[PDB]
């Protein structure tokens, strides 16, 4: 019987940037077809910098720890705006780092920026080593732009 | 020893809206104004469309339970961009809405819009109905624009 | 110091079907192409009949209970073999199957099958109605084959 | 048809002490204010000494992780009477602390008292350090009193 | 080598009403005796307006579903200030009422209250029925008092 | 440096009655046997009277549903010492029973009982029905005794 | 219509050994009491060696994190049939005991007895330290027996 | 009304291979018979590659925290198709490892392998040691094949 809803407007707006679902989409495939090339079995992730995942592709073959793996470290990647692998060494120095929710401090992860700010992380796991697992992960990401 | 990082842009890019988290405050604290002008002890609620929550209020004498109540409602009116007395009713030829995770299909949610798009969800939780929550938070909505 | 692990053979092995990731892929990408056309935000997922999520996507304006939605949709479809619209409608004679871990009885989900035997679900969320996700996640299925 | 409940009296009860919703809130938004006027971006938590989260604000272009990492820090702030600074350098002896559930023992929470007895934490979480966001945190503080 | 919290006061702070531990123990021990003398295995549960758990008892022989369900009765009880058993029956105008996050509608749990206003939450739950279960747990309300 | 633990012994302990881990496994297996001998894909569990699951069998080819209902239908029977089939039928009067946490109220989960009392939970999900699974579960219980 | 349930016996059952009900509040209060004593402000928890939680009493005043950890604790205790204490310098060698679930290896839980096994753990949290809260447990242990 | 589902088929198919569960089965039991005779209480877990948990059995007098143990050891050597008593070691170097979701690195788990591939992982908890543990993982192990 009853109706309706508030508009907000002016100064109580702001915009946010974000990946395309496609450009997501076509980052996370690069980073598949890089890893099955070298004959490797991964999970890829595209985390937005809000949180939210936006892509998930688990590879044929791929361990079943791959999955969220790949996800916790495009997470980690973009809430920090670096790779996982840089981030991973922090923990020298500060090692509780790893004991914020939802994060994995471990290579296989980087991130994707628009005018300078983080707007996605790329996460990658399966391979022998996160080191290569982040390198899919950059060719995930170097198929964005340029 | 190693870097950097990639910079997307283009058509790969889109722009999302949203309120302010100084909006958001004002908007829960006017909830909580007209709640606590009546005698009402409430939780409230401001939750994204992109699922986060920007905002949350615990009244003081407010029931253990309005603080997820108010968060699940305000998500789910801006999941549906509705008043949640309104998606109450829907259960009767759609029930398994409510199995949907993070909803709480029960009157205390109202959506915020911009463009004609939902921004954001205001819940209210505690008082002696969902309904009276709901008026609670149209006040909240009604300080934003106009 | 130590090794080596046990190799199984004989009868002590089976094998299962699978769809390729390549294909889960081709599928979901279909179900919001078809989306996309008619002006729908929605996201979809990909689940094997093992339980595992294979794909995801998170479609642009998509509200932010889909994402999860479709999980448990492709989830319950592949479980029972049998369209999430059609699983609804057994809820008035079995109503206790809704409190099944990980289920979603609501139209939006429906199967793929190799030999006879499920090996997918894609699960749709986000459109007006369940029974248009569906359509969308038939349009996902309708490029595997023919 | 049948009623009515006990009433507990006397040496059966007792009293506990508490920031006011109103206070909590204007703390909160001293932090985001201090961080917002240094170009930080920052989520915001205030924890009540019973463990109940009783207000929190997510910064604009905060990072994902930083709520529930404000959270936690006001959380472990609050439990020990302590800064999370220097709750994070009796890990060295006593490192099973982390293990703890509800905690983060990071830089960014600190603690209010009443009559010499913690009653919140101010949680803060965004910033390039957590030793910073502890800075935001203690102007949270300092705007109650004096 | 830094210091040192900050001290809230005036109308910056509120005081709260609770059960001391040892009338909650009271209350929650003679539910069980209560129970043990008509033969009846059950747990309790004394929950306070805050949402916290204060004691619970696992009976001898009691279900391993009485534990929780106990808990989450008492909680129920006082987060609406009523009679389970009452509150159960509000699900017939308000059925989206046990969706709220922690709850259990169902008999077996009584509030106690101080000043007219709720306290804590007496849940029980084991016997061959909700009601019986309430018996009990009035049974441990009235040693408090009178 | 320091010991040594405390010996309780008289009234202060009790004693309490379980099937075998050898018991349980031999009806386990039954109950596949039974279904697989009908063509059936089942998953099947035995859980404890003190709610701990003691064995879990996953079927070629059964749902992955399956398992954790299994788990929950024989939880279910144990708790309330009789067929999840019978129970199911108390929720017309008793419809929140439903709501206890680790419960499926769905035919497939019949109970064991030593000296009357109830030992264990059978339970079975993955058959076209739960009167079906229920069959197979009386099938495992049937080889204990007699 | 139908019915009847299994009856097991012989080999097919054993018998289990517990702290009655009476004896772990027993514990569990005179562990408190100790620590009130003391001026101290903790929660104690009394842990069956089958995992399931016997008591819980949550000290006035005490730390919203002291709940949970003495139900670790003592879960810790009975587990591995040793003080929390001597458990937590075996990870200098076993550092990855601590990922186990349920388990924190951390001072304040000690175990209970009968016939040379373990039945009980007694956990506690609160105190300035561990060992302290091990000390009110042990006050708590050494009022059974002798 | 409607109807019908879609058949995959050619290069959009792959297929994958498994234990049977008569041999999981054969194997996990094989696995508590050995720490039967050297008078060891364990839990055991058989985890098939592709995450799912296949077989659980608890042993007689096994601690509590044997059971989900077990299974995350077995999830973790499956994975990484090796022991858990390797991967351990692999912390020095590669300490974050353990911070990936559902491990434990922890001795007690090894693999299984069908031509050349994990296809699954058994995982024992409850002995005086992992080194024990895994000892009877071996042994149950051993069954399969040769």
């Amino acid at each position: 019987p009853a109706a309706a809803p508030v508009a907000a407007r002016g100064g109580e707006l702001t915009q946010s940037t974000h990946l395309t679902l496609e450009a997501a989409t076509k980052a996370a495939r690069a980073a598949v077809e890089a890893a099955e090339k070298d004959g490797r079995h991964v999970s890829v992730a595209v985390v937005d910098r809000n949180g939210n995942t936006l892509v998930t592709l688990r590879g044929d073959g791929a361990g079943p720890q791959s999955y969220d793996s790949a996800d916790r470290k495009a997470f980690t990647a973009v809430s920090w705006n670096a790779p996982t692998s840089e981030l991973a060494k922090r923990l020298a120095q500060a090692p509780t780092l790893k004991d914020i929710p939802g994060t994995l401090f471990l290579a296989g992860g980087t991130p994707v920026t628009a005018k300078g700010a983080p707007v996605a992380g790329i996460g990658v796991a399966g391979a022998p080593s996160g080191d290569l697992d982040e390198q899919y992960a950059r060719a995930g990401a170097a198929v964005l732009g340029h």
